[PDB]
């Protein structure tokens, strides 16, 4: 079978903790009345939630309100307790209320307000200098959920909100998050296809915070270089193929060979061969004035196939290309 | 009432955008309480407790207070002031804000402090370190004035004193507030025997007069060595025991400049007294701590009309200290 493996950083964190941190399934939820609130306009619709900009009538503030599909309560459960755990962590979207509409029976999640800034422009306006400060945001959040042994497992552009005039910035959707557990074997459909982290796509189970690390090399690859998404899988499958085509085979027959992972057989006549591309191959002329040597350093360190070769969020955070934040 | 307002940075807090002074709207973030080890107890009250502790990643002594949630809000206005007047002289530092991850208590974490032996404190301090120490103070409510914030609980409980180290800090800054021209303040703020005249007589619209009146409350207990000065037994009888040095002719001025209506429950208590000569506090165990300059000091900040008292800028400029 597949050799073992643990977290490189906060490794026990949960199992010294008392049950009640981490037991969702035994976590007993309560909700007040959304006739408190009144929706405003859709932000999102997604397979299990749609999301809106709300105001609270009995304080005139404005918030945002995630409509939940009860699909599974055990999801909800897990959702609720880790936006709990993580209330008023570092760019952490903070979970202000929750609340049931009394006809539906729909449960619904209260945030706090968040301004997107219109993406599209965001995209075209940012500079080097705020691509390496909206990172290292992402990067204290990060730090800061895994510290309380939570993976994110769905970091993506659409998770996290940006609201440039005010150079605020929140990690959103825990709806995919799961506590991390030394030794537990996790199911690997989790995160966005151009996203998914080489351990989903090879069926290796007993991954860890380290696979938040790789889909934020995704993000950064693909804000250095304007390439959205950087690596452009058309099924989870090719999504591998893609990640070679940059990383090579040769280091990948080294991970799976480390791990002991027996690569599908759905792989044989797609993967091919493909040597090891230098990042600075990616460098044109509507990107160059966001890459540097650093820029570089840094993305070569999170995207490896070898996830305990990835810097942890706190090793990342040291790294030159934040000298300027 | 008639309306008051501060004769010093009135307006600081009306001039400056609303994300400075807005407490209820500011957005508290913290960091994993892991990090930071508890020692020993420093001191417990009635929404928190306060620890000596060791930050683990750098081996730095830190304290820590840990907050009782009674009101979020209230938390939010400690942390807002602490952030506003972090660095200022003499002004506990705010280092981190933290959360123990399973209580979900929120904490926060100071620059480490060492208090001097107390009970050593009292009979070692000399004429000159009570003159040393009371500029310190100074230093501190001027800047904290300026930055438009009232302490509100000035007492010896809420100064740190290293002795060792000839270092103080202006602490526990809970009961804090922004300083608004015509805001009617809750008068249930500072410790009985520190509580200024306007709120024993419930008149709202008080300002930073009000650190002044209990620094002078302070003052006299140090020099005469009498704690507290005025010993009153419940809020009613506070305000008796500072009439029995005043005067009541000067109440009874202080009420009719403001219009305060006296609540009738100081009716057959009140009496009617003279107004002291400070001189009557001097006795042979605290002669060597007393001077001229320190009474007329004194006499300067426990005056009834919040108006008339030294403001902390005007204090620091008095001879009681030409020689710190
Ligand atoms: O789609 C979005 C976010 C869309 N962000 C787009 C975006 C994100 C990151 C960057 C960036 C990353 C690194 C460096 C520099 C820039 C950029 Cl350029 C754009 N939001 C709309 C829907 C929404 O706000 N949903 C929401 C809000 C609050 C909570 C929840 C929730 O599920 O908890 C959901
Ligand atoms: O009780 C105390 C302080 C106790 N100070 C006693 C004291 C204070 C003033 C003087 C003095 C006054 C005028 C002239 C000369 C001297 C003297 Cl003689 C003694 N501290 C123990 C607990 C503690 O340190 N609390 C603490 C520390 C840091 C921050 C916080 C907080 O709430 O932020 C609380």
């Amino acid at each position: 079978g597949p050799v073992p493996s643990r977290a490189r950083v906060y490794t026990d964190v949960n199992t010294h903790r008392p049950s009640e941190y981490w037991d969702y399934e035994s976590h007993v939820v309560e909700w007040g009345n959304q006739d408190d609130y009144q929706l405003v306009r859709k932000l999102g619709r997604g397979k299990y939630s749609e999301v809106f900009e709300a105001i609270n009538i009995t304080n005139n503030e404005k918030v945002v309100v995630k409509i939940l599909k009860p699909v599974k309560k055990k999801k909800i459960k897990r959702e609720i307790k880790i936006l709990e755990n993580l209330r008023g962590g570092p760019n952490i979207i903070t979970l202000a209320d929750i609340v049931k509409d009394p006809v539906s029976r729909t449960p619904a999640l209260v945030f706090e307000h968040v301004n997107n800034t219109d993406f599209k422009q965001l995209y075209q306006t940012l500079t080097d200098y705020d691509i390496r400060f909206y990172m290292y945001e992402i990067l204290k959040a990060l730090d800061y959920c895994h510290s309380m042994g939570i993976m994110h497992r769905d970091v993506k552009p659409h998770n996290v909100m940006i609201d440039h005039e005010h150079r605020k910035l929140r990690l959103i959707d825990w709806g995919l998050a799961e506590f991390y557990h030394p030794g537990q074997e996790y199911n690997v459909r989790v995160a966005s296809r151009y996203f998914k982290g080489p351990e989903l796509l090879v069926d290796y189970q007993m991954y860890d915070y380290s696979l938040d690390m790789w889909s934020l090399g995704c993000m950064l690859a693909s804000m250095i270089f304007r390439k959205e998404p950087f690596f452009h899988g058309h099924d989870n499958y090719d999504q591998l193929v893609r990640i070679a085509k940059v990383l090579g085979t040769e280091d990948l027959y080294d991970y799976i060979d480390k791990y002991n992972i027996e690569l599908d057989p759905r792989f044989n006549d797609i993967l091919g061969r493909h040597s090891r591309k230098r990042w600075e191959r990616f460098v044109h002329s509507e990107n160059q004035h966001l890459v540097s040597p650093e820029a570089l350093d840094f993305l070569d360190k999170l995207l490896r196939y070898d996830h305990q070769s990835r810097l942890t969020a706190r090793e990342a955070m040291e790294h030159p290309y934040f000298y300027t934040v």
